[PDB]
């Protein structure tokens, strides 16, 4: 479960792209998560009464939430597996404010995913969506330890 440099580095190259609009790939993410999983919307106590995806591209706090998870993964992500310190403060809210299941993550990276090889075939073909998913599948487990350390099964 550790990831060479070379799969690193396909992560961060269509992680280069994602930042020329993190935005806009935040509000795709999200509709796509909402749309392959509506349990999740739930959870978001300002954004659970959105009803269709127009109000979703609409939302102006939907869109900073969306560059807020961006920012937050894409600096995990350049740690390259050396998070411990960002992980931290994102695993005690997740866990026990907001109680966001391991599943939900999952669910979470099955979007980005999606997202990324929609809007990036150049970037994102099978070697790289592999590198992406062992990445997430490695940011879950931190995560999935973290979350039982404080008292959360998740
Ligand atoms: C890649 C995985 C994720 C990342 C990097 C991430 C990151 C963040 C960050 C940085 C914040 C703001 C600070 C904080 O409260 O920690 C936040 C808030 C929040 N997250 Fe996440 N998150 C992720 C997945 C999820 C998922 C899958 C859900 C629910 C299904 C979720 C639910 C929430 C909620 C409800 C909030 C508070 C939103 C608000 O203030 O309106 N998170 N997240
Ligand atoms: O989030």
């Amino acid at each position: 479960m550790v990831l060479s440099e070379g799969e690193w580095q396909l992560v961060l190259h269509v992680w280069a792209k994602v930042e020329a609009d993190v935005a806009g790939h935040g509000q795709d993410i999200y509709i796509r998560l909402f749309k392959s999983h509506p349990e999740t919307l739930e959870k978001f106590d300002r954004f659970k009464h959105l009803k269709t995806e127009a109000e979703m591209k609409a939302s102006e706090d939907l869109k900073k939430q969306g560059v807020r998870v961006l920012t937050a993964l894409g600096a995990i992500l350049k740690k390259k597996g050396h998070h411990e310190a960002e992980l931290k403060p994102l695993a005690q809210s997740h866990a026990t404010k907001h109680k966001i299941p391991i599943k939900y993550l999952e669910f979470i990276s099955e979007a980005i995913i999606h997202v990324l090889h929609s809007r990036h075939p150049g970037n994102f073909g099978a070697d790289a969506q592999g590198a992406m998913n062992k990445a997430l599948e490695l940011f879950r487990k931190d995560i999935a330890a973290k979350y039982k350390e404080l008292g959360y099964q998740g």
